[PDB]
């Protein structure tokens, strides 16, 4: 049971992989690689909302990948020095561009200096005296590294959500996950497909567009029920191809 | 005019400034930096829909950067090869993995073997005898390499589209950008919204929404009109606050 | 105090009044049509007045929505009538004698599968006790459930109705503009200032917004002018904040909002 | 051919005929009451009826809209007719002269400012020959316009109406439902199977999806059961793909859809 996820150690996808469902991992260098793998009948762990995707929409779209399941992970980012250097010894920090963003404010309380870096891994290289890493908590213990402080991000519950992938249309969910596809541009379609689901009040938790047209994804808080069998009727006729690409609970 | 964009010469971004507006330029090296630039009373050029942003819809919405203009670029990937290699003595290819997804089929249909790359600077390094880098157009030549091919990319018409930004609210606009954002949960809120600018036959061009509650990313083809001006009153009376964070042509 | 309806006596408007009031809290005051009843109700300060206004079963409700419109007469409250009728006959005849009937048009209208189950001969007449005098042996009035027994017959037969739950609203109406004030259902006039696809829709979909009820809505022409109208809406809410955003939004929309009605 | 219509001569149902018909393409049969001429129409093969359907003055619409759910009678086309009065007179009088005047209720409703202006007192009458009846020095007859002259009398007065565009749709109806087949309006008969809240709306935004306009939006209660309604729509479309579309989606939506009319 190969489980394909992005790597390496120490990644929020390994994080979710881990803290989540604690299972041979088998961590890829970027996403386009663990599909593939994905789409020989094994698993899979991929973010879909708000990381730190296009291809992994776009896979789910191809039919060559389906969704059994899900994991939120709670975004976090800890500080890593050298072994007691204390907070107030940290002079200067080395962290990617987007987590530098996502403590922008724990940089300014501490009027650290900063500058960016390929990786976390590259971050953990310049630990020293004087020198602290940005990077996810729980990662930086991978390679033997323990963090100064911890909940270091600006804003207090930001979450990226994971999609469990495997090439098996098999789907009792009580979620389910939707590409709805325009067969003609015309004003209001993204309407069309709200007002469908909201006729039978079904609740979506989560909708997104992708390519001037656009497709869509849709996630419903509702089981297989009757309910959405019409909300499915209605889009038919109102020329959306349906597919149904996820189901979980 | 410091104008700042993401670089080195011969990204997207680049190239965007450059066949677009063809004006002092001043790469940076992800967008973060770009939009700290900016926010210097100077210009910025930075993407919003479908690039190979998070931070870019969220500074719009800080209010510390506004939108005056757009671009959109014509997605395209030449192969760069090493002087009149022809194309049927490429071996194998070189690019970054969302280049290599863009490009897939033009890699079967021609069985190179490929592998992955940090960037597309690095892909020109490994140019070679029977080694060919997969790149955008327009940008091999900054660094002296000549296309094998062009327009490799599997499908015909992918876009990106670009913001011109400033830190200046001071937007005769034909088009104008809102952020919309609910002031509580309840069922149906982008539904509200939709259905507000469809009663008017308000067309939107773009529309995105980011945090588990969402705010929303509007684009309308129409001017300050006083149809505009209702649907914005009867979103504040529905709860949304209202910001418009671009107005152009 | 005067409470006007239209008669004669054994109407169903009267039958509503008897229901609904005390002839010791109200003297009882028939009119010969509705037009009457409304301009005695807009003319008598201390009246009220009871008038039909969904599912009339004779004569329009037309005439007591522009009353309304105009605010001539305001509502003050609503009574839901059950429509069921009898047979009257001459306190010997069974059903098996009955040769003929006599009745008002709107009571034939809904009694017509019963007519003819029975294979009554039938005839018009222009009021109840008129059908009460055509009764003789072999000759029975169909008539209002209640209304013979206001002049003396007994029924040969009762809830002779075709269908069972045929309801007639009534206003209990008034020429005062100033509502009970913990009411719980609310009617408004809204008429659009221009002409525009989808009016209607506009309006139902507004109130569904904030998820309240409508419990009747009812169309009118403007009169004014070709093709445009006016509409009238019932909503179970009171004044809440909830109900002044769906105004504000259809002010937005160019209809003007006027409550013309409020109670429980 | 049987044209049957609501008499006696002189009401705006007649009028309409007039308007609409040959007398000499069609045996104009006039009927005592609306029953009655929905109860002919229904039983002769070979007639029309002409009945009113949208803005009555006189007279619910209800019992016409009934014929039409329960498939009594179908419609096969609508005529509009101007809703305007005169001032009917001795020959000889002039509107200064009048004292008082006398009509049926309905056309009184309709010219009550005229009226007040010109401080006549009235009183009512049954039908209009009755009004013609009381014509004497000083007095008069508010009639429908150009009904005075179908019994040789002249106007001293005309489009005394109060309102100027107040007109009634009349249905032209037959007991056959096949329908014009370049049709370009269809009515339909929409019925909810289970209650559910925003009904109407749901309707209304299924054919503003394919943007297709209502001319008209009627509503009837179910009277079989408590709170249930049917709806009378009219839409200006031929029958097109489209409209396949929102029956579709109606019906899947529990809705049952049928055809009650279709014309021009
Ligand atoms: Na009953
Ligand atoms: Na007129």
């Amino acid at each position: 049971m190969q489980l394909y996820y992005l790597g390496p150690k120490g990644t929020f996808s390994y994080l979710a992989c881990r803290q989540y469902f604690s299972a041979t991992f088998q961590p890829k260098s970027n996403l386009f690689e663990v599909i593939k793998a994905v789409a020989d009948t094994s698993i899979g762990v991929v973010p879909i909302e708000n990381s730190i995707i296009n291809i992994v929409a776009d896979a789910l779209a191809q039919q060559d990948v389906f969704a059994h399941g899900e994991i939120r992970l709670d975004i976090n980012f800890a500080l890593y020095g050298n072994g007691t250097d204390s907070i107030s010894d940290i002079k200067k920090v080395y962290s990617i561009a987007p987590a530098i963003s996502q403590t922008t404010n724990y940089i300014h309380q501490h009027q650290f200096d900063y500058d960016y870096v390929d990786s976390t891994i590259q971050s953990l290289t310049k630990i020293e005296n004087g020198v602290a890493a940005i990077a996810p908590l729980g990662s930086g213990e991978a390679y033997g590294f323990t963090p100064i402080d911890t909940h270091i991000e600006d804003y207090p519950h930001n979450v990226t959500r994971f999609l469990v992938i495997k090439n098996q249309q098999q789907f009792n969910a009580t979620s389910l996950m939707f590409l709805i596809t325009p067969m003609h541009d015309k004003p209001g379609l993204l309407a069309s497909v709200l007002n469908t689901f909201a006729l039978f009040n079904i609740n979506l938790s989560w909708i997104e567009s992708r390519p001037g047209m656009y497709r869509f994804f849709v996630q419903a808080d509702s089981a297989i029920t009757t309910d959405i069998k019409k909300v499915i009727a209605i889009l038919e006729t109102l020329d959306f191809k349906v597919e149904m690409i996820g189901a979980f609970n």
